[PDB]
């Protein structure tokens, strides 16, 4: 049981890096037009409730990476990610007052995830 939770978050965790490997390849000028949008953080995510603070984010997400254009479809992996979150977290979520560009939003919970399968090994 513990090792199907590890494996659900290592497969969030390639998701959430594969989508940040993909922006990072942007064009410098498309690239900076990105980081103008918005991201919302968590005040705190140590627990897989708090997961609820990607779930609200994921449609923001899915937009920006539409606005921006490739292999994969946003529509797709952000399913994905959906399905995972969903399964994961089984509370409101608390939002920090600062808002993240797409990137340092993508770094937290990039982070989250590692942090959490350290728990589980
Ligand atoms: S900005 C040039 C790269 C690009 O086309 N992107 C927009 C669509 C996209 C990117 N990374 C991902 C991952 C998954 C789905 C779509 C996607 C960056």
């Amino acid at each position: 049981s513990t090792k199907k939770t590890q494996l659900q978050l290592e497969h969030l965790l390639l998701d959430l890096q594969m989508i940040l490997n993909g922006i990072n390849n942007c064009k410098n000028p498309k690239l900076t037009r990105m980081l103008t949008f918005k991201f919302y953080m968590p005040k705190k995510a140590t627990e897989l409730k708090h997961l609820q603070c990607l779930e609200e984010e994921l449609k923001p997400l899915e937009e920006v990476l539409n606005l921006a254009q490739f292999h994969l479809r946003p529509r797709d992996l952000i399913s994905n990610i959906n399905v995972i979150v969903l399964e994961l977290k089984g509370f409101m979520c608390e939002y920090a007052d600062e808002t993240a560009t797409i990137v340092e939003f993508l770094n937290r919970w990039i982070t989250f995830c590692q942090s959490i399968i350290s728990t589980l090994t």
